[PDB]
């Protein structure tokens, strides 16, 4: 479950294939909660690829649904990434991340 709201302006067809090593300048937030992990805090852009599961799925099907320029909304469900796990510190077990996705990528 990806619910994507992409705030408009993009290009609309430039989506992330696979292997392609694309660009997302992230910022996480939790549902009636704060920010956790930032691309835009260390400015760095987090130039992850496509296909490896490196990042988790609920952030891995948002991106192929975006393209370049768009700047979608993530609302990630907590079975993909830390539902009954919850990361130690970070995300607690069953927490629905918030992301705000930019894709402005590369490849």
């Amino acid at each position: 479950g990806v619910e994507i709201e992409t705030i408009s302006p993009g290009d609309g067809r430039t989506f992330p294939k696979k292997g392609q090593t694309c660009v997302v300048h992230y910022t996480g937030m939790l549902q009636n909660g704060k920010k956790f992990d930032s691309s835009r805090d260390r400015n760095k852009p987090f130039k992850f690829r496509i296909g490896k599961q490196e990042v988790i799925k609920g952030f891995e099907e948002g991106a192929a649904q975006m393209s370049l320029g768009q700047r979608a909304k993530l609302t990630c469900t907590p079975d993909v990434a830390y539902g009954a796990t919850g990361h130690p510190g970070v995300i607690p077990p069953n927490a629905t991340l918030i992301f705000d996705v930019e894709l402005l990528n590369l490849e």
